[PDB]
């Protein structure tokens, strides 16, 4: 990501733009100018520190106008599971500024090429009535980005059949260790929790509860990067990384387990009445401002 | 990129790997362990001081084990011309390599999503006989990057059919400005050159020898970064931005064949006699292995 470039942007549509951060309130009035009535932050306060970006200057600067209303959607920087978590909440907020608004929308993160694109191809599938893969096509043709479609995927079967969670155990033996935690799982890559040195055991062991799907974590043992190999691991994945990972399943055979495995193909077939829950499930969600 | 994972990498093919940098000396260990032959580094010292790697070290420990050799064969990072005048130097660098040492190869740049796939790429199209687009997809299923599928395509053409540059004239119509600069062109998007006001014309102008090919600039007026009006201009770009463009086209030529159509395309066609002659070619561009 070029900072030093300035902001970047790509018209998806005529009417939904997908963009790296704003730098200057001066890059309100080049939106403006283009007719962009939304400007959707998705940035957290840390990722707006290390580029010395003044958002509250920025968000004056925008109150100055009800041209165009300024909005800020935290999501977590690194974190597929932090957008999966969040895209319920955020598109809701999207979708209930773009009724209000109109004009065109302005949908941003740090570099435009993760948590932006993502919250925008899950508009584009969810409220604008595109099959996943063929808005997924449109936007790659557009911008070189790296939306996480598994994160999309599992926000929506969320919506429709709920959040089921399980404790998940995972274990590491203990060579003469001193310091043992994991980082990615459900608190991102930018991020460690330890684990505990069992008593009985000699395995550093942790507890989570996590919801249905596949998590990817990797262990920093004394300041080292690794994986375990007694536990399952995955890759080189397309970030070329090689990572453990845990698995959770509730029931196949369920009914809430049938449309799991129907929404979890590449491009999911969504039936006419699931269509009409994310839009009841959005019209709950809360206006900004 | 994330440096702070540690060294990241992908298998394209099971004698070719596409990574990012070595961290340290360990690294060297890493690799060695799954058959790395030939670790081929095409960074530049600012590149390893800006991450704080010590080069030397790795280098150093290297040379102590016979049977993995470093190689340091540079390209300038985030510059898609000094990649396309690379290419043949540094993919004939390669090829020695590779045949003399075989085993496993290490291509790595800084992040490896830039330099790095687009040498492996043009090294598995000139040399292993594959199709442009065919190595592309396969490489593009394996990594995510970004590889300038524009810039071998014309490094193809500069080999087969020759570097020629023509000038061509940039203009900028004065409204009151002080300083013009442009960035882009053959230079990368990290530098700029300055334009001279014409005091009869009223036009800022810039003289740039280029060869074929379309090579997307901008304007930096009084600090402000913009595209001329007057000028063409497409995008946003893949990258979001949108630019001006020039292009230069060959003269035609008697001895043209069917080159220009065959080569020119999105999948260039390689008769069989080019891709002969080609990496005949390619040897006696290579570099010093140091």
């Amino acid at each position: 990501y070029r900072h030093e470039l300035g902001m970047n942007y790509n018209f998806i549509r005529p009417d939904l733009i997908v963009g790296s951060c704003l730098q200057t309130p001066e890059d309100v009035d080049k939106l403006r100018k283009i007719g962009v009535k939304t400007i959707f932050c998705l940035q957290q306060d840390p990722d707006l520190e290390y580029f010395g970006v003044d958002i509250s200057s920025i968000q004056a600067y925008a109150k100055k106008y009800s041209d165009i209303q300024h909005i800020r959607c935290e999501i977590r920087d690194f974190d597929a599971f932090d957008l999966r978590m969040r895209l319920p909440a955020v598109v809701g907020t999207l979708y209930k500024a773009v009724k209000r608004n109109g004009g065109v929308t302005y949908v941003h993160s740090t570099a435009g090429m993760g948590r932006a694109p993502a919250v925008a191809l899950t508009y584009m599938f969810w409220v604008q009535g595109y099959k996943l893969m063929e808005a997924h096509k449109l936007l790659m043709s557009k911008r070189s980005c790296f939306p996480k479609l598994d994160a999309i995927r599992n926000a929506t079967i969320d919506i429709l059949t709920g959040l089921k969670r399980k404790t998940v155990t995972l274990t590491l033996k203990d060579k003469g260790f001193s310091r043992v935690e994991i980082s990615g799982l459900d608190i991102g890559w930018g991020q460690r929790i330890p684990l505990t040195l069992g008593k009985g055991t000699g395995f550093w062991i942790l507890k989570r509860e996590l919801p249905e799907g596949q998590f990817e974590y990797k262990y920093i043992i004394d300041g080292e990067w690794t994986h375990n190999e007694a536990e399952p691991f995955i890759g080189p994945n397309k970030d070329g990384h090689t990572n453990n990972y845990a698995k959770v399943v509730d029931d196949p055979t369920s009914v809430d387990g049938t449309t799991r495995e129907r929404l979890s193909s590449e491009d999911p077939e969504l039936l006419e009445e699931e269509r009409s829950k994310l839009i009841q499930f959005l019209e709950t969600c809360s206006e900004a401002e």
